[PDB]
């Protein structure tokens, strides 16, 4: 019992709040650190799913300029085709299927060109600003709250009594850390949610895709089915 | 001399230099189809496996991987989120894509690219070679007969019909061959047919995958 309002003080910013303060700052900065290097890979492996091919895929984070296997694909069917003449089936049949490969061609670009601006860049974006500058922040904040921290302590091991009104203004800056922790906090919470749209930017974008394969897959069959019976 | 006269313009003639051609139009579209099959299966194989160091068998699928890495940051998040159970969520659809592309890669080569490389390397080589034989025996008799021909000037009634006889074996031979070709060639029109079936599937199961991922985090944007 002595130094009463210095001891207060002292057992906040020092004591149970204080460290709840640090870890809270601690648990955000993981929390960004682990999101950062999730987008990173995240991005780098859907770039590689979208064209396994590296000479195709260095291409398209140039962002199409370069041709898609599909088109390939179409181009041998509709060459050989031709050489192959309608004297037979074979020949425009795979005129008919060197079409459609080159129908899936068209949409395999829509869907590369979709996915790398609605859901690559933007996570370029979040990871090389956004995630980058609220790092930093956390890691500032964090040390300036254990320096301000370590003052106070010292500063209580010297005076023993610390006036009343430089208490207050150590609890009005430890209150200010705690706002800027706690806004952090939601920041971070609205973040969270805008990740997961970005996802359904990614899985939509697979889905029309899809879709429009299987309309342009199930017309060519229709095509071969009717050709093969009347031969 | 009628009779010999009447053998030399059918074999030395018209009808023979028809029956030639016959022989080397097939030829023609044996040459072909055989080039064309390589090419569209060499393509086939890079749509299927557009990235090179992975055609050897045709790795892990890149569906795979990127299930993966998804998986993985979506645990080490947390679930106290939302966007590390998304990335769960998403990453198993990933992983179910993955299961349906390794299908496609499987039925592709079984029912097309197989098939093909069997037809190229077996039946459209036999029947070139054969094509070539029976054009070169054709030939061979017309000569021959040609310098029978102008070595005795009439030809006995016997050789006559030796060489008739001949000559319609050729014929018979070249209509087979005719129809040999025309089952290859709705055969190949059914094996573009099953490409297709199989691209068809794959791509109806991604759909399904995907409407179910689709609904789930629409819901749990929902929800946030
Ligand atoms: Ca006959």
């Amino acid at each position: 019992q002595f130094h009463k309002a210095t001891q207060k003080v002292s057992e906040k910013v020092g004591g149970a709040e204080g460290t709840k303060l640090d870890d809270d700052f601690k648990e955000m900065e993981r929390k960004v650190d682990v999101t950062s290097r999730a987008v990173m890979e995240i991005m780098t492996k859907t770039i590689e799913y979208l064209q396994p091919n590296p000479a195709s895929r260095a291409k398209l984070s140039m962002i199409p300029g370069y041709p898609q296997a599909e088109a390939l694909l179409a181009e041998a069917m509709l060459k050989f085709g031709r050489e192959l003449g309608d004297d037979c089936n074979f020949g425009p049949a795979l005129g008919e299927v060197g079409e459609a490969m080159r129908e899936l061609s068209e949409v395999k670009d829509s869907l590369d060109i979709e996915v790398k601006q609605n859901f690559i860049d933007p996570l370029q974006n979040l990871h090389d600003k956004d995630l980058r500058e609220i790092q930093s922040a956390l890691q500032h904040h964090l040390k300036k709250l254990e320096g301000r921290r370590l003052d106070f302590d010292y500063k209580k091991k010297r005076q023993g009594k610390i006036p009343d009104e430089e208490l207050r203004q150590a609890l009005e800056k430890f209150d200010e850390s705690k706002e800027i922790a706690e806004s952090s906090m939601f920041n971070l919470l609205e973040m969270d949610i805008e990740q997961v749209s970005q996802l359904s930017a990614l899985v939509q974008a697979q889905l029309e895709y899809h879709k429009q394969a299987v309309q342009i897959l199930q017309q060519v069959t229709v095509r071969l089915e009717e050709r093969i019976r009347q031969a």
